[PDB]
Parts: C-alpha cells; sequence; structure tokens
C-alpha cells in the first residue's frame, strides 16, 4: 500500500500480482493472462 489516498474505494477489481487496478472485470480476466509467464516455482516438477 501508500500513505496518501487511502480508505477511498480503489476499483473493485484489483490484481493481486502486480497490484493494478480495472473498472471491468472482463478487463482484469485478460489482464491476468499478462502474468502468464513469470513463475513461483524453479524446477519442473517431474
Ligand atoms: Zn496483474
Amino acid at each position: 500500500g501508500s500513505s496518501g489516498s487511502s480508505g477511498t474505494g480503489e476499483k473493485p477489481y484489483e490484481c493481486s500480482i502486480c497490484g493494478k487496478s480495472f473498472t471491468k472485470k472482463s478487463q482484469l480476466h485478460v489482464h491476468q493472462q499478462i502474468h502468464t509467464g513469470e513463475k513461483p516455482s524453479g524446477p519442473s516438477s517431474g
């Protein structure tokens, strides 16, 4: 978070991966795609 305009009511749809926000659910759905690369898992499970 940040110290400034806290406690306002950011868009109803806010990404958790990056932290972006979207006023249209759909937008978020498609956006999430952008996060189809970086993975928390290092080694490829067998
Ligand atoms: Zn995101």
